[PDB]
């Protein structure tokens, strides 16, 4: 609690304003139906947002795993990153944001240190 800024209340951030446009836009904004324009960038800002530094999409797209359970946000039947909002903050501060407050901090854990450099500290070959 205390101050969402959980995932769903970033991008939804960006898709209030003009400048994300080549990140992300509105597709039907009544509808909640909403286009992840680029992704790597969407997920840098989001990176940005966590003080994170190497997000990539697929390794942002771990957080919105949870939302396609919560039922927050879903992919628009046969599309690219069309996605659903299908509740927005208000609707999802309805109580499963502690989750999410706690997920956020883990998907950002859960893969590779944000990697630059491929490097070898250790015989591994790390699942980048």
């Amino acid at each position: 609690g205390s101050h969402m800024r959980l995932l769903w209340d970033y991008v939804y951030q960006l898709l209030s304003d003009s400048r994300y446009e080549n990140f992300i836009r509105w597709e039907d904004k009544e509808s909640k139906i909403f286009r992840i324009v680029d992704p790597n960038g969407l997920a840098r800002l989001w990176g940005n947002h966590k003080n994170r530094t190497n997000m990539t999409y697929e390794k942002m797209s771990r957080a919105l795993r949870h939302y396609y359970k919560l039922n927050i946000i879903r992919k628009e039947p046969g599309q690219r990153l069309l996605f659903r909002f299908m509740k927005t903050p208000d609707e999802i501060m309805s109580g499963r944001t502690d989750r999410l407050e706690h997920l956020e901090s883990q998907v950002l854990d859960e893969q590779t240190y944000q990697e630059d450099e491929p490097t070898i500290a250790s015989p591994v070959g790390w699942p980048r």
